[PDB]
C-alpha cells in the first residue's frame, strides 16, 4: 500500500512540477523492491529460507532502534555543547 | 547520586565562573539520561527485555576492559620507545 500511495503521490507532484516528486519516485522505487520477498513464498526453495525473518529478526532490529537512538540524542547534544568552546 | 552531586558542583562551580562548569554539567546531561533504564520496570513490554543486561552484559563488558586496557598500555609505551627514531 505505501508503496502505491508513493508513487501515485509521486505523479501527482510531477505534475505540478515540484522537485520533491524525485525523492518519492525513488523511495517508492527502493520499497517496490523490497516487496520482491513477497513471491518467495511461491517456492519451496527460497519460501523455507525466508521465514526466519520476520518471526524474530525483524523485530529485535526494532528493538535495539529505539534504545539506541534515544541515548545517541543524548550523546549529540552533550558533545555539541562540550565541543562549543574552543582552545 | 552521581547525577546529583555532579550536577550540584557543576552549578556550583559556575558561579566561581570556572570553566570547568561546562564538562561536569555535560556529564551530569550524559549520566541523567542513561538513568532513565530505572523507570522501564514500570512497563511489562520494557522491564523484561531489560532484565538481561545487569545480570550478565554489564559485568562481563568490565572484564574485557581490565585486562585489555593494562595490555593496551604495554603496547603503548612499546610503540612510542620504539618510533622515537627516524629513519
Ligand atoms: N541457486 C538457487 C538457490 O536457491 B536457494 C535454495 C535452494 C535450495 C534450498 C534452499 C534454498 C536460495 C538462494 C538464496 C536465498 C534463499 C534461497
Ligand atoms: N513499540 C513499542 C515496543 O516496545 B517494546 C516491547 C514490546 C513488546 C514486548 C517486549 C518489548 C520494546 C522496545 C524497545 C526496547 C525494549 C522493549
Amino acid at each position: 500500500l505505501l508503496q502505491a500511495l508513493l508513487t501515485v503521490l509521486s505523479q501527482v507532484l510531477r505534475f505540478m512540477e515540484t522537485e520533491w516528486y524525485l525523492p518519492l519516485l525513488v523511495l517508492s522505487l527502493v520499497l517496490g523492491w523490497l516487496n520482491l520477498l513477497y513471491y518467495t513464498r511461491g517456492f519451496q526453495h527460497t519460501g523455507i529460507y525466508s521465514v526466519m525473518i520476520q518471526k524474530v529478526i525483524l523485530r529485535d532490529l526494532l528493538r535495539f532502534l529505539l534504545v539506541y537512538l534515544v541515548f545517541l540524542f543524548g550523546f549529540a547534544v552533550a558533545l555539541v555543547s562540550l565541543s562549543r568552546e574552543a582552545r
